[PDB]
């Protein structure tokens, strides 16, 4: 089976790259699997394939740490998420998100059904698993629990079966047979979870699936519309019917090749202490714990030799910076685009932690447009400050068409010096905010609201005639005959220069 | 002579230190020149050294640029600045700092007058000079004019006699014995100058020395104080008396081994016509000349073989950032510390085009103030911003003790996730503005007032009991017997690695 649409097969796929060491000595999942994958991630290092995990029981389970980070060179960057999609690994990021928004002009492909899968391989019922004694990772040296889910889907449906939602959200083990976990607003879970409490009659139907098609992962990233079933926006994006198996326990339907599943329910009733847990933004509050979602898991299937990943999230950087970060700035620069935007192009700077999203102009376009600096800045907060997809961006970066988005420098380079602080910005306090950004949910005003900003980095002719310098830079300030005398006579003068590496 | 008080010995040093490229065969200071200089600039490679200049008329000039920029490798980034000043080339930017701090509380050393020195080796009376005709560079394709001067300083005394300083401010050539260029406020030439203007009899004697003794260009590109004689400061921060020799057609002194000297005189009565120059934010207007301060040059004196240095500044990184930005920051330090405020450290980020500086505070000295965000970000914002040391700076962000401000990194990590926009910030609209950022002089409000912040990236408890977080970090997540563990076993996993490289 492709790498896109399996687990073991793009775990392959990372070998045969050179961007997987394997580990077959003893790992404890007590901290040692997460710090070795922690320094990958800082460094961008190859994944590491935990093949020996001290405590691993009737065959549950292997790790594999880093799954969507960073490759060192700059060619082939983005690899590790390019072999999530079928992509070359040396795709850019534009190609990528480019890739992950490409079904939303097209029919879904529904899911297939299939009798059995290699999902089936192994199952355990309720009285033959504990959670407890299973290697779940301990993350962070402070974390509130040991967090089995930091790269599975949680897979809910509606009361009314028109809408089965795939996504990531944290969650820990609680006891031998239940797991708490994070279920916020605005989030899909939180809605259909929000649904049924509504209609008041039962636990909702659950399922938690590790180690599932990598395409399929990636979705369950992306803030893609509301009511939008991801499997079968996965199946256009792929041209390929997704393959599911049933549930044994209920009658939701798990990826046939996924490494591990739970079956269960997600209570409309109960909670748990959940967290601390260190995040995206790099950090953990010791000892603040909340009640969260609680799951009641009823019986687990697994694939012989199952591989659980997980991502050891924190600073810079890691799948929650690069899969949260980008893909919610995809979802975003669509939006903007169907609400008549110039939007080009937008990406989540990793050097603002992926709170910023920068947004690329057609200044063309704005000039026709006739309007002013800070008209244009409400319009473009209002829409997407106000929408889902801008949930955990908090800066707004309006840049005009020069500027490389997806150069993090660039961008830094152009906010620092176009955006006037106060007069070239305009403050958003009356929207959802993201708590867990640490001046929000530990800072100085209300958690989940406000704190947001549009800053246009627009310079004023951008608007009007168009613009009216040129970079005091190598590219710009020299004539192209002389940047290439320049750069053929460099090694022979005696400066130093590979592409590859 | 010392690298540190001798241009050509400083030049010799780099030579040795295998931190020059000796360029022998001919290069048009139209253009070419400034751009492989400014690919040097963007690379981090080798100071080029011009020793055979198109158009060198009378044994004038040689170039030197990028005589301030940074070095490739980690281990020597700041080691052309540690040559100005005596430092190791491993010098860490806190050391370059503290030495260009250190004078400020020492007796200052005056000057030596010496009878003659190198500078005095050729001369060039009115009759026998054309700047014109001299081998002067065109920096960048839209400068208005030929920058003759982007690394010499201009030498002012004040009427009565009493303060004589020494800075860098740009000048281009503006006919055979003229040159123009800024002499802006708040700026130490503005002000001598208008102490002349209101005298009222005659122009500003005045001379400009390129290729001076390093330590000397250093101070010459700081605000040290007001009233304050650069040499004298110069002498204490070098422990030397800096030797000076008497300007042929006036009363200034020169340093002795100057390379180049234009004596002459700044109008209080003439201006002239002045830019556009590419400059330090990586902008050039085309077309956008304004009158500008006028200088007549009545004598030229060099030395045999004289090298004029240049600064071909723009996009990062050169002279304008490492200097400009740097020096700032080391005032602003003081200045904090003189006023009780508890800042230890200051940096201006270069990602933020050294337009932002970054302030580390002791936060237990913080905490004993028994203050507040709003306060506190008020009174540095007051201190820094109505001084002229805050001139060039237009954000301060306000970071606790675990922040290592000369690491860009994590500044913006700080600023990113501990300030929420707007709540967390003060904006100062009546401050004096630095015209020369694109959005002030260029933007959409006044030029010369206000669009400046504090941002404060202290968390809440920073103010109160302490930092309550730990970083999600392989530092700090993970207990050193781990994290020592994992180093020790890093490459015998099969993970990859040296310091110099
Ligand atoms: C890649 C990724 C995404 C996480 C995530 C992580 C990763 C690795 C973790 C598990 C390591 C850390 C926490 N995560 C959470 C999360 N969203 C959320 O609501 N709670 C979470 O706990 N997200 C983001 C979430 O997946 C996106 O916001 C989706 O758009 C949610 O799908 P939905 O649009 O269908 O709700
Ligand atoms: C290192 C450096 C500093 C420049 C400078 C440049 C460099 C290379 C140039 C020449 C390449 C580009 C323009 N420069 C100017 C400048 N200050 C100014 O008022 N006008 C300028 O044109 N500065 C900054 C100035 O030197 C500092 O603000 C000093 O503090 C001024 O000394 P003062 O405190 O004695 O006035
Ligand atoms: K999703
Ligand atoms: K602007
Ligand atoms: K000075
Ligand atoms: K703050
Ligand atoms: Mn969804
Ligand atoms: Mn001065």
């Amino acid at each position: 089976q492709p790498a896109h649409l399996c687990f073991r097969s793009f775990v392959e796929a990372l070998k045969v790259d050179n961007d997987l060491v394997e580990i077959n000595t003893p790992i404890d999942p007590n901290l040692e699997a997460a710090a070795i994958t922690r320094r990958v991630c800082e460094t961008n290092d190859k994944a590491p394939l935990f093949n020996n995990l001290i405590g691993m029981k009737n065959g549950l389970f292997r790790i594999l740490g880093a799954p969507g980070s960073l490759r060192k060179s700059s060619a082939d960057r983005y690899g590790r998420l390019a072999r999530h999609l079928a992509l070359p690994p040396t795709a850019s990021m534009r190609e990528i998100l480019d890739k992950m928004l490409s079904a939303s002009d097209m029919p879904p492909i529904p899911p297939t059904i299939v009798p059995t899968g290699p999902c089936k391989e192994n199952s355990l019922d309720d009285s033959e698993f504990d959670l407890t004694e299973l290697p779940v990772p301990l993350i962070h040296k402070s974390d509130g629990g040991k967090y089995i889910q930091t790269y599975g889907m949680h897979i809910v449906q509606s009361p009314d079966g028109t809408w089965t939602n795939w996504s990531i959200a944290r969650a820990m083990v609680h006891d031998k047979n239940h797991l708490t976990g994070l279920c916020i607003p605005p989030q899909h879970i939180w809605q259909i979870h929000q649904m049924w409490k509504k209609e008041g009659r039962s636990d909702v139907p659950w399922a938690l699936a590790f180690g599932v098609p990598p395409a399929a992962i990636m979705a369950s990233s992306m803030p893609i519309p509301d009511g939008v079933t991801e499997a079968g926006y996965v199946g256009a994006m792929t041209g390929s019917s997704l393959e599911l198996v049933k549930c044994d326990t209920n009658d939701l339907y798990v990826p046939a090749t996924s490494e591990i599943v739970l079956e269960g329910t997600l209570s409309i009733s109960e909670t748990g202490p959940e967290g601390p847990f260190g995040e995206m933004h790099g950090y953990i509050f010791p000892g603040d714990t909340h009640l969260g979602c609680k799951y009641k898991v009823n019986r687990i299937t697994y694939r012989n030799n199952a591989i659980m990943p997980m991502s050891s999230c924190g600073r810079l950087t890691d799948e929650t910076h690069t899969m949260i970060g980008s893909l919610a700035a995809a979802e975003i620069r669509k939006l903007c685009q169907q609400n008549d935007l110039p939007i080009t192009d937008a990406f989540a700077p990793f050097e603002s932690q992926v709170t910023w999203v920068a947004l690329r102009v057609d200044t063309e376009k704005l000039r026709a447009m006739k309007t002013t600096s800070e008209g244009f800045r409400k319009r473009v907060g209002d829409v997407v400050f106000n929408h889902k997809a801008g949930y955990t961006i908090h800066r707004l970066v309006l840049v005009g068409d020069d500027i490389d988005v997806y150069e993090g420098k660039d961008v830094l380079w152009a906010f620092s010096t176009r955006c006037r602080p106060g007069m070239d910005e305009t403050l958003f306090e009356d929207v959802r905010g993201f708590p867990l950004i640490p001046y929000m949910g530990h800072g100085n005003g209300p958690a989940h609201r406000g704190g947001k900003v549009v800053s246009d980095a627009l310079m004023p002719t951008e608007y009007t005639t168009g613009r009216n310098w040129e970079a005091a830079d190598f590219n710009q300030s020299y004539p192209e005959d002389l940047k290439q005398k320049v750069l053929d006579n460099w090694t022979k003068m005696g400066f130093s220069n590979h592409h590859h590496h």
